């Protein structure tokens, strides 16, 4: 293509200048602007030859000589940049901060690192932490290290009391070589979906951790669901380890295994194997598995011991989590 990041330039502009400028009039100008360089036969050199022509304003000339010299447009990136779109998309990379407060954020002056790190006024606990820690969220966590903090929660899970079983999923049980957290699905007998609902189960595994200083900080501690700040043991290593995300759930002892499925994962092995399960008559869920009657009336949730157990019953061999991408 002889022009083409010229015409990508002016069409990205008329855009910007009709979605949030307003101004469907200069919109209408790109527009024809980039009509006609598509329409000339000739690569565009510089923009003045590439201002002779029939609906090329100077202002845009003065463009494209620029853009031809730099390989870019300051204009567009002071736009692309300011996207009251890409801002939004950026604050919630910080934990705790979700779509809702980010547009309050936003559009009321607040969208970058540093924007931030000068208000923690506007911020809760779950934000501040997220933000203290942004960077060291954003890293990887070797394999390596996931295996010692398996260590550190399982066994002070089994010292607790030994009817516990702790099972750690995401990345990390499909074999991964690097892990963006930690996820622990937590369960024990005496907690069955008929019976009544012990947030304490959950509090005292979540409690003894932090006692031995393996967990930092809490962002959400619910009845069901912690959500917060885990780190390493060191010596006297600046930085040592930096400090992870580790969740943990607590499940019904009868719809465990759904749930250890489900948060292995990999979304689209979950994906297609719900659809196998709708397709010989049985709805997965990441508590239960039930047969799928005439309609959508789904029966009764069938006996879960095991992972096993729910390969089985849609006739699907047991996948080794290693091998469920």
């Amino acid at each position: 293509t002889l022009n083409g990041g010229i015409t990508d330039m002016l069409v990205e502009l008329a855009n910007f200048e009709k979605n949030v400028s307003q101004a469907i009039h200069k919109y209408n100008a790109y527009r024809k602007a980039a009509s006609v360089i598509a329409k000339y036969p000739h690569k565009i050199k510089s923009g003045a030859e590439a201002k002779k022509l029939p609906g090329v304003g100077t202002k845009i000339a003065e463009k494209i000589d620029e853009f031809l010299a730099t390989g870019k447009l300051r204009k567009l990136e002071k736009i692309r940049q300011d996207d009251t779109s890409s801002s939004i998309n950026f604050l919630t990379r910080v934990t705790g901060i979700g779509p809702s407060a980010a547009r309050k954020l936003v559009d009321e002056g607040i969208k970058t690192l540093e924007d931030l790190r000068k208000n923690e006024d506007k911020l809760n606990h779950h934000q501040r932490i997220g933000l203290k820690y942004f960077e060291d969220f954003e890293k990887r966590i070797p394999r390596e290290e996931m295996l010692q903090m398996q260590d550190i929660v399982l066994n002070e899970v089994k010292k607790l009391d030994p009817e516990y079983i702790a099972t750690v999923c995401g990345s990390f049980r499909r074999g991964a070589e690097s892990s963006g957290d930690m996820d622990v699905l937590l369960t024990h007998p005496n907690f069955t979906s008929e019976s009544s609902k012990q947030p304490k189960l959950l509090h005292r595994v979540v409690e003894q951790l932090q006692k031995v200083r393996f967990i930092t900080d809490t962002l959400s501690k619910g009845e069901t669901k912690f959500m917060g700040v885990c780190q390493l043991p060191s010596e006297n290593d600046e930085n040592e380890y930096p400090h992870r995300r580790i969740d943990i759930r607590l499940i019904p002892k009868d719809q465990y295994y759904c749930g250890v499925l489900y948060f292995t994962g990999s979304d689209i092995f979950n994906k297609n194997m719900r659809a196998h399960a709708l397709e010989k008559g049985f709805t997965i869920n990441e508590y239960t598995i039930r047969p799928l009657g005439v309609t959508g009336v789904a029966g009764e949730p069938l006996p879960v011991d095991s992972e096993q157990d729910i390969f089985d019953y849609i006739q699907w061999r047991y996948r080794e989590p290693k091998d469920r991408s």
